[PDB]
RNA sequence: CCACCCCUCCCACGGCGCGACCGCUGGGGCGGACUGUCCAGUGCGCCCCGGGCGGGUCGCGCCGUCGGGCCCGGGGGGCCA
């Protein structure tokens, strides 16, 4: 009788972003600047 | 028409210090993610700037030059005029 195909309409997003965005050279390039200060003051406060 | 004496036009090229324009670019603040075996650090989206730098566009001031304009225009020597 009626085959044909209503779409379902696109509400308006508020656009919040679900997924976790990709971590930047600069934060990488300074982690490993942390970790490799958080171990020599584990040795510091250590020996 | 040119050598002589001031001034004046646009165009060309080079220099120079200035305006008005896309990038680049430390710090002040919203907003959110994120990191570190101390509370401390790092991008990020709207904007704000304290700045400078050239790229070229665009528009100036002034200087350069046996400059180009039938050597623009106005106050003795050579022209297949």
């Amino acid at each position: 009788e009626n085959p044909v195909y209503e779409k379902k309409p696109k509400r308006e997003v508020k656009k919040k972003r679900w997924n976790r965005p990709k971590m930047s050279l600069a934060q990488k390039k300074d982690r490993v600047a942390q970790k490799k200060a958080s171990f020599l003051r584990a040795q510091e406060r250590a020996a």
